[PDB]
């Protein structure tokens, strides 16, 4: 999955194979290689340092210095350390009879695409989604979600220019009651950078609509920095979970591996292609396996 990191890790481990017992010196050399692989993958410096302290402690706790096949102990502890950095176990959204979600984040992060993906995901699970196109600034934004809605077979309500947050609410709540739409997915405005006025508008919108979940959508190819906006969003709006997009173009994985530490939020979904089908519920253990070469 994260080819640069994946190859560096597997290499550092494969270097130990078939050489018998290792000394403490050998073990420290491998931990350094692991640390550099994480630093070059743009992993948060604190996450990387904790990762390797955890690999050390765990591997010594399994008597790696007495193992005749220490590569296998290192492989297992690296797996476990990847899993826990990614969040340990899956924490997926629990839906109720009526649900309203926001997708928030910077322009270009994958919000509109992710909205349509979620509508498709849940449509197939028996839900009746409604996309709400509430981004009025982005050129053709409403037409874009309108078209994606046609593609996935899901209705799209478009907010009008200047519409107030209470008018949006009434119109969305009306459309969802009349048509029995039990998952409302709201695609929101966003710029290339944190914009304070616009954050104010978003906060006001959140207060009025009262979403059950607020998904912060993050382009995984910007690495660590993708995560710099997380506190800003959370302090103003109240983020409940993350979507990490464009993992299919991400060679490093720094944002994914750093997300839990930096943001304290669970990863809900991964975006793995530009198609509406390109959406995976997020399981730390699957990605952990994938990074070390599984599948
Ligand atoms: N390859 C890939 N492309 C994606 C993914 N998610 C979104 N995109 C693409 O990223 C770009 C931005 O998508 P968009 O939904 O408009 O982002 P937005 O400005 O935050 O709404 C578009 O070219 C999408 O096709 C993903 O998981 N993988
Ligand atoms: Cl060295
Ligand atoms: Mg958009
Ligand atoms: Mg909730």
């Amino acid at each position: 999955m994260f080819q640069q990191l994946s190859a560096r890790l597997q290499e550092a481990i494969g270097r130990l194979r078939g050489r018998g017992r290792i000394t403490e010196e050998d073990l420290k050399a491998t931990l350094r290689e692991i640390r550099r692989a994480l630093m070059d993958a743009d992993v948060n410096l604190e996450v990387a340092r904790d990762f390797v302290e955890r690999v050390r402690e765990e591997a010594l706790g399994k008597q790696v210095l007495e193992s005749l096949t220490p590569a296998e102990v290192i492989l297992a502890t690296v797996y476990e350390a990847l899993k826990e950095a990614l969040g340990g176990e899956a924490r997926l959204p629990v839906l109720k009879d009526r649900n309203l979600w926001f997708l928030v984040g910077l322009q270009g992060s994958g919000k509109t695409t992710t909205a349509a993906k979620l509508a498709l995901y849940y449509k197939g699970k028996g839900r009746r989604p409604l996309l709400v196109a509430a981004d009025t600034q982005r050129p053709a934004a409403r037409e874009q979600l309108r078209l994606l809605g046609e593609k996935v077979g899901v209705p799209v309500l478009e907010v009008m220019d200047g519409e107030s947050p209470e008018s949006i609410r009434r119109r969305v709540e009306e459309k969802a009651r009349l048509e029995a739409r039990d998952l409302i997915l709201v695609d929101t405005a966003g710029r290339l950078q944190i914009d304070e006025p616009l954050m104010g508008e978003l906060a006001r919108l959140k207060e009025v609509l009262g979403p059950d979940e607020v998904l912060l959508v993050l382009d995984a190819m910007t690495g660590q920095e993708a995560l710099s906006v997380a506190r800003a969003f959370d302090e103003k709006v109240g983020v409940t979970g993350l979507v990490l997009t464009k993992l299919d173009g991400d060679a490093r994985g720094g944002a994914a591996l750093s997300a839990r530490h930096v943001t304290g939020k669970p990863i809900y979904f991964a975006g793995v292609s530009e198609k509406p089908e390109g959406l995976e519920p997020f399981y730390p253990e699957r990605l952990a396996g994938r990074i070390l070469g599984m599948g």
